This record gives C-alpha cells, structure tokens and sequence, in this order.
DNA sequence: TCAGACTTCTCCAC
DNA sequence: TCTGACTCCTGTGG
DNA sequence: AGGAGTCAGA
DNA sequence: AGAAGTCTGA
C-alpha cells in the first residue's frame, strides 16, 4: 500500500481523463465456477514514439506493465490489490471518468462475495455493464445478459 | 492579469498533454503586410457529448471559445495577451507539450518586431516550423519556406 | 490592415 | 481452478 | 480508447 | 489532434 503525492495524482488524472481508460469486462472461461470471469483494467494509451512517458509511469506508480502493438504502446494495470489502492487515491481528481473508477472500486471490494451466489455474480456483472456504458463502448460482446443466458442451465 | 490555481493548471496540463493541442500557423492573407498572417492557438478537443467540459474551460480560464466540428467540439484561445498569460503559468507543468508552449511564448514576445524586416519575419516563421515538427503534423501546407518563396519574388 | 470570431478538413493515435 | 501477464482487433475521437 | 482473446504457472 | 480556411468590424 504505497501512497502517491497529490501533485502527481493531479497531473495524471488529467492525462487519464483524456487518453486514459478504465475498463471492466466479462471474459468467458469454462474452467471457472460460472464459466465467466471478471477483469478490471487501468489503461493509458500513447504512440510508441512516446513509450518513455509510459515507462516513467511504471516507476512512478510502482506496479504495472507496458506493451506495444505496432505504432501504439499501452501502460496496463490489472493486478487487483494495487489497482484498488491506486484508483482510491486517483479517484477524487477524476472529472470525466470518476464514475467508472468508483464503479470499479465497488467491484473489486465485492469480488469475494460475488463468487458465492449466481444472482450476486449477475449483480456484479450489472456493475460492469454500467462502466462500459459510461465508456465509449463499440466492440463489446460479452455482457451481463450473456452470462444470464449461459446461467440458464 | 489573471492568476490560475495550481491544482487547476496541474490537472489541465495533464489533459493538454493528453487531448490538448498547441498550434502555430502561417495563414495566407493577401491584405496583410508580408501577405501572411500569424495565428498562435491553444486547443482542447473533446466529443460534443462532453461539451460541458469545454464550456467550463471558458469560465475557469476566463477567455476563449467553444465550437463544433461534427461529433467533436473544440475549445480555442488565440487572443494574444491572455494566451501569453495562460501558457506562461501552464508551461511549468506540461511534459509532452512543453517545448511547443515555450516556443509559442517566444513568438508572442517577439511579435511586434516581427513586422519590421522580412528577415525578422522569416526567422519567426521558422519558429512556427519547429512547433509543427514537435506536433504529430500531418496536413500542413504553409511553412517558413512557403513565405520565403512569396517574399523573395518582390 | 488587422485581429478576433467562426467554419471545414483529415489522418492517426488512440 | 484462477489470477495475471501477454497479444490482437475495431472504430472512432481526437 | 475499448474491448476482444490466449496461455502458463501458481 | 493538428491543421486548413472565411468574414467582419475597427
Ligand atoms: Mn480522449
Ligand atoms: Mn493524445
Ligand atoms: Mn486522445
């Protein structure tokens, strides 16, 4: 549980609201209990010509990785515990994507209790539905009603 | 002049490095002195759905305007004096676009003397060239060499 | 002449 | 089983 | 920007 | 994002 400086959070929040991304998605996975798994991602995108700016971000946040997919590099943070601690400190400064951040923090906290009952898991998938709604979702496939249909068995 | 908060300039600078833009242009103008107009510009682009975010910027910055361009809206500020005052305070927090700001501040400061001699104007035009190079320039047309062509004809 | 307001275009960086 | 690192695609909003 | 997907080790 | 432009009043 490392603590981040206010000025670092201030600048970064503005960068995240612009070119950053807070993603929640439901992934198909037969080996898991309900054939579906939850993935929370904190994403910052920048062209590889400025990969360095994403590299400092790894050192400054402390945790996370950076990957290239051609002309574009991406800072990513999917690890649950650091994700929570980070978004908790970044949240008050978000102006555009504040809702999504708090919606993720809500999911991460309800992660244990959501593996219990099917109706509870679908309730958490509902929280995922809200995040993609707030985002400019265009390529989404697996939603809460996708889980529901498979969960009719 | 107006003094801006540090928490405001910190966030915004991050947002400028993200979705903001700092432009320098050489506009062709037949009625001008050297047949060319200079236009320094500070832009923030966002989806029209989030126009309210750009609207607040007019309030928090105190100047500037917000127009549409399809599904996209733009916050603009080309007014020479509050632009100098704004970027002067914004610059120390920029990371990705700090060089572009300090060049804009350079041009604006040496603007009145830029009309004296063609050689003093051309030099300022190469300072516009530097700015475009730093930017992800794609569809540019008028450059410092475009001026040189027109000017060295007379 | 000049500078401020306003509109349009386009390619890649998200 | 299950988390997390990793890669790849798509369509705008920069 | 916002998803889709794979895969190995724990 | 980073340009290209028009037009008006002073
Ligand atoms: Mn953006
Ligand atoms: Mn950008
Ligand atoms: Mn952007």
């Amino acid at each position: 549980n490392t603590k981040y400086n206010k000025e670092f959070l201030l600048y970064l929040a503005g960068f995240v609201d612009s070119d950053g991304s807070i993603i929640a998605q439901i992934k198909p996975n037969q080996s898991v209990k309900f054939k579906h798994r939850l993935q929370l991602t904190f994403d910052v995108t920048q062209k590889t010509q400025r990969r360095w700016f994403l590299d400092k971000l790894v050192d400054e946040i402390g945790v996370g990785y950076v990957a290239d997919s051609g002309s574009v590099s991406k800072y990513r943070l999917s690890e649950i515990k650091p994700l929570h601690n980070f978004l908790t400190q970044l949240q008050p400064f978000l102006k555009l994507k504040q809702k999504q951040a708090n919606l993720v923090l809500k999911i991460i906290e309800q992660l244990p209790s959501a593996k219990e009952s099917p109706d509870k898991f679908l309730e958490v998938c509902t929280w995922v539905d809200q995040i993609a709604a707030l985002n400019d979702s265009k390529t989404r496939k697996t939603t809460s009603e996708t889980v529901r249909a498979v969960l009719d068995s």
